[PDB]
């Protein structure tokens, strides 16, 4: 599923991401825009053989099991395919574990390079939330 900007904002708010660990909702929408272009089915292979999955591009080296990343962890206790669903619940719940891990949203390279320090509130402007 390809979400609209305000549709995704509303779904993320319903799942408790607004101000989660101090990150306002616009940070999460901005991260999703640049990680996946709002597409739940996005996948991308990394040089180390791991793969990133879903709207927040969660990586199989640590967070989910895809059966083809030897020596990796599955800290969210989910198959990586669950992160591609049109229902964002699994992605949100796993993202909450990632952002609590110590480095905050710096875990998402696109957030660090394209959202951090910008006017992230623009990503939720005009939305009925
Ligand atoms: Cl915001
Ligand atoms: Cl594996
Ligand atoms: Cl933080
Ligand atoms: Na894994």
């Amino acid at each position: 599923k390809v979400f609209g900007r305000c549709e995704l904002a509303a779904a993320m708010k319903r799942h408790g991401l607004d101000n989660y660990r101090g990150y306002s909702l616009g940070n999460w929408v901005c991260a999703a825009k640049f990680e996946s272009n709002f597409n739940t089915q996005a996948t991308n292979r990394n040089t180390d053989g791991s793969t990133d999955y879903g709207i927040l591009q969660i990586n199989s080296r640590w967070w989910c099991n895809d059966g083809r990343t030897p020596g990796s962890r599955n800290l969210c206790n989910i198959p990586c395919s669950a992160l591609l669903s049109s229902d964002i619940t699994a992605s949100v719940n796993c993202a909450k574990k990632i952002v609590s891990d110590g480095n905050g949203m710096n875990a998402w390279v696109a957030w660090r390079n394209r959202c951090k320090g910008t006017d992230v509130q623009a990503w939720i402007r005009g939305c009925r939330l």
